[PDB]
């Protein structure tokens, strides 16, 4: 009842506040609009009895949950209005205190989910974005317009530096672009960060000599803060042009800190987002995968996975590639689980598609997520029947296929390491 | 079918192993052994179909699934142990990569909730744990044997540095000996880091002059890497001892780097476990709160929050407590989503209990939670009908005729302030 003061759907925020949608379900013998009261609240100002002293900020800072929808099912899609002198400028790790933090926990909530925020333009150019994005990764990698190929060894660990730098030459000397540490990959004794990175990037002259094409290394420098800096400086000092980070394992203020340092040293960043699938799939309780995926971009990844491509969660691996790529997002007609953003001062990110992808499944990827993804092409290149340089060969060919509109039958004629991956695979 | 060679019901982890216990809902049409082969596996090293050059320590590095219990419900425990050369030293975010990272999104799975993980001494060891501990937080406040007393301020947000530092001194001045940043504090415009903390030093200042008691402040330095740095540093010049950082919202690699810095400077911290709810509250997903207060206080924070506490969750606050109190922890017979825990060279951790907690209950919570615990009394102590002073002069009567033995009604005769506390909310 005190409660209801943070209620109105009488108001109309501008496009100056932040706006956050949930998905609330109340528990038990809670009304909907004393849980988003609630809500707003604890995501805001919080309460007060008795003043002993006038707080001059609290009906200024006050969030408002301003409109309500009935999803039929026990929940309800709640928008809460935030004004935008509640957040700390630059900082992701404020923001999910706020937004992402006890509202979580509340005996008045049985799940809440937290679907996207609006950021406004004067908050939104407090954070740096992608470094490099797309653009900048191309003209790295010196790629014009095809989809970039990538590939984690396998198996993902067990190889000592010399050995993981054979493995890595045989994918990049068929045709891969760059060579990807898996998650859980950083400095073990078996395989040091310092002496496994020189073996790699050895492996990348050799095979730059070679084909004439740029490669590169996505290094994983998940770590402790300073051994995250030391190691951010060898992947610099070393000539490459990308270091990996598990933003999740590692956290927000370390993923800024990396955004920080690829400023200083001309880096892409990877975001790679091991532990999202503890919080971002039951849909009644956690955070959408897609607003995880615009603090990453806002945070300043490159790169970024989206998720595994009609029905529902390919319809929503569609969202997520379109509000980490496009300049100005815009949900569809009728959809209320996501806001429009402009993404202003905001460099585009690579979508990232992965999933057991074959050479016979490439086409159909990038005719539906677009050219401008990468594939990580694991099985298929290190399985092929003749070796993986042959299997770098036939992903490549596919994707051939793909940019000159030929039918993958026609063009697995004059073409055998791809005709074999089509005889072993198919069409998966 | 390749997943087979990662179970195997006949092993016997050694006291040397990492052992990590799973609830396991296997997808429909997967079995609990293919479920949990493809758990150790992808949480350890992978795969391979064929192999293009050798990887030495591939059977070395290799997880075991060695030991199912049907849960009858649909979801199996699992137990699954891990040789400890997978884990760089001293690195949460490598560990949480492992196995709190993409096992929790695998198609097989349904659900995966990570209940404990068991770690061995030579791994232990390699993480600091508290600076200070119970005993370093004592002797900083000179607090022998009573429980602490925390308070956040009400309303949470909205006072400028000038009226924020007037709202401490009444808090200090009548008993409290912690005032505490609420965990969106940061430093917004309104009331800045450096701003807010001059104004409640000078509060700190008057209030032990008058008293003769020790306070503190746990402030919060929740920020980008940078930012925390600088308020770390911060807080160290100007004589204050504890820092707060939200360790879920920062990250992992934050909090370890603040346990650097407090080292540093002879802090303490004061770990809130912000965002913990997206993923601790699903017995069926995600993190149990007991995994995340275990790793917490290796970590290295000195107070933790442990949730509000005869029945099952009652019971769960209880083993919280334990974990991060105890020197060995051992499950109580037939428990078995715990393991045991010796926590050879880590000290122990101050749980923190709250939840609307005044005068009356405190002799409850302090019996069935012990003295070792800090209590944060925020509605008791700023809703008192005299004022706050006056509040928590309530509170630590209340304390004070708990230690003394003495029933409530009988101390709240010679005792005003808690008399008028006992009127107005009773035994709530
Ligand atoms: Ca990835
Ligand atoms: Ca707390």
């Amino acid at each position: 009842s005190i409660y209801l003061e943070f209620v109105d759907e009488s108001y109309k925020p501008g496009k100056d506040e932040v706006i956050a949608v949930f998905r609330v379900t109340p528990a038990q013998g809670i009304s909907i609009k004393d849980a988003a009261g609630r809500i707003a609240a604890e995501s805001s100002v919080g309460t007060w009895t008795t003043l002993s002293v006038k707080p001059s900020w609290f009906e200024k800072l006050k969030a408002k949950a301003y409109r309500f929808h009935d999803l039929g099912d026990g929940s309800w899609l709640v928008w809460v209005a935030y004004p935008v002198e509640l957040f700390e400028e630059g900082s992701i790790p404020n923001f999910a205190s706020s937004i992402l933090g006890n509202i979580f926990g509340m005996k008045a909530i049985a799940g809440l989910r937290v679907e996207d925020v609006y950021f406004p333009p004067s908050y939104l150019e407090t954070f740096p974005g992608p470094n490099k994005g797309i653009q900048g990764v191309r003209e790295i990698l010196g790629i014009k317009d095809r989809p970039i190929l990538a590939t984690v060894p396998k198996p993902k660990l067990g190889y000592t530096p010399e050995e993981y730098g054979r493995v890595a030459y045989e994918i990049l000397i068929g045709g891969i672009d760059l060579v990807k540490d898996d998650e859980n990959f950083a400095s073990q004794p078996f395989c040091r960060f310092e002496a496994r990175l020189k073996e790699v990037m050895k492996a990348i002259d050799r095979a730059e000599k070679e084909t004439g094409e740029r490669k590169g290394y996505l290094a994983n420098v998940t770590a402790p803060i300073r051994e995250m800096e030391k190691r951010i400086k060898l992947v610099a000092d070393y000539g490459n042009k990308f270091i990996m980070i598990d933003f999740l394992t590692a956290g927000w203020a370390a993923l800024q800190h990396a955004r920080e340092l690829a400023e200083e040293y001309d880096l892409a960043i990877h975001g790679h987002r091991a532990f999202h699938a503890a919080f971002t799939r039951n849909p009644k309780h956690g955070v959408s995968m897609f607003l995880v995926a615009k603090l990453a971009r806002m945070a300043g990844v490159d790169h970024v996975h989206v998720g595994t491509p009609m029905d529902a969660k390919t319809r929503e691996v569609l969202e997520h590639t379109r509000i980490v790529r496009e300049q100005y997002y815009r949900p569809k007609e009728g959809d209320l689980f996501h806001l429009e953003q402009p993404w202003s001062n905001i460099k585009p990110v690579f979508p990232v598609a992965s999933g057991g992808l074959h050479p016979g499944t490439l086409p159909e990827v990038i005719r539906v997520m677009g050219k401008d993804i990468i594939m990580q092409v694991g099985g298929g290149v290190l399985g092929h029947p003749d070796g993986p340089e042959a299997g770098a060969r036939a992903v490549r060919q596919a994707v051939e296929a793909a940019m000159k509109g030929i039918s993958l039958d026609e063009y697995a004629r004059e073409h055998r390491e791809l005709a074999r991956a089509l005889e072993k695979w198919g069409y998966v």
